[PDB]
């Protein structure tokens, strides 16, 4: 027995890391350290892919969602360590890790608007907000007009059904 | 009835998706997208306005104020989109929020201070900071100095009302 | 209360951060010096704050007096470098040279009691507290306190990891 929302919160420790570990490296221009940086992104990004992976199958969708999240962040990571040093091999991997994430939280956000489970759908739809900011951000580097028109999509799917939410859990006679 | 915890979440990622629509359309020099992105954080202007004002009517101040952040963020949101498109008369509308947001702020520190609330207060003496730090970025992009000594002033009320609550709390 | 005196500073910190911003986007001397002064402040309230909730037994309020004392750590380093001020950069790298000491002691002390969730919270602050002084370095040259820094992030990655394998189901 143990405790998933720890080994969440831990890697949520683990992108931190590598997030600062890429920022010491491109400061300073050391590509053996962007290395060591790159390769603790590919860990997370596996290791998020596994807990949102299982996570699904007991059907505990908070911490899929939130698995999802630190995919989300490790694939911006593992795209902006590909862009300073010329590797495009890796942003089209990080492209599709987002993607991939951005497309899983629309499932959730969808069928939790269509049974009325509004705690998930608004915390889905949080998620398709990171995971919609950087597939923008990725596709801007890699020039995809078709994921970047994605990526604005999925941001007014966040509003709109945001927005029905908030119309309908307004007050009584309001 | 309704759930205002709910309103809030579905309001917050309603100006999170206002803020990433005017990076996506900013980063790709889409102007028709920045009139879509604006249009939105001016909408959710309206509507936590809106509950801002009716949850003091009720006097659920927490509600209020967590109302209150979110003008700040839809704010902040039009404010950059006006720094884009030229676009003078939304600098005007933008720092009007968050002058609205700052003042109804003070009131509720003011209120909860005399009252002992002194964790309302300091919930509410942090939206003076969010509302000065908008403020100070549109007075920058303006050129008005009487904006940045209203921002400055209400940076500095935020530091100074709080910490003669940390001391009263020693 | 130390709640709300820990409330309160987290405040003033949030402040210091913005007045160096209006004072550094719109070069007013005066202003800067008030913003670091303000900095050093809260450093100096937080680091009290931390000891003694410590020697409380308090180690969720002592860990986020650690983070207003990174965040204080960090504004004044900002202000150090966009001023060029060499005396200022040695204050904030003492600051968080201190965070990284009570945010590593006080995850090693909670990871040996089997409180994990304090020990991530404290591993946290690390990345904080490394993040800082890996700037530090950078704007003032020296490959050391950088190289500090560097294994500084990765302790706070691989104890986390060792965390993340110490909690997962037994399937």
């Amino acid at each position: 027995e143990g405790s998933p929302r720890l080994v969440l919160r831990a890697l949520e420790n683990m992108v931190r890391a590598a997030h600062t570990l890429a920022e010491i490296a491109r400061d300073n221009g050391n590509e053996e350290w962007l290395e060591r940086a790159a390769r603790l992104a590919e860990e997370v990004a596996r290791r998020a892919e596994e807990l949102a992976r299982e996570a699904r199958k007991e059907g505990n969708l908070e911490l899929a969602l939130k698995a999802l999240q630190i995919l989300v962040n490790a694939a911006y990571v593992l795209a902006e360590i590909a862009r300073d040093r010329g590797n495009e091999e890796l942003l089209e991997k990080a492209a599709r890790l987002a993607e991939e994430a951005a497309r899983q939280a629309e499932e959730i956000a969808r069928q939790a608007r269509k049974e009325g489970n509004f705690e998930l759908a608004l915390e889905a739809l949080e998620i398709l907000n990171e995971a919609a900011r950087v597939l923008a951000r990725i596709a801007h580097h890699r020039g995809n007009q078709e994921l970047l028109e994605k990526a604005w999509r999925l941001t007014h799917r966040s509003a709109k059904w945001s927005r029905e939410i908030a119309e309908q859990a307004r007050k009584e006679g309001e």
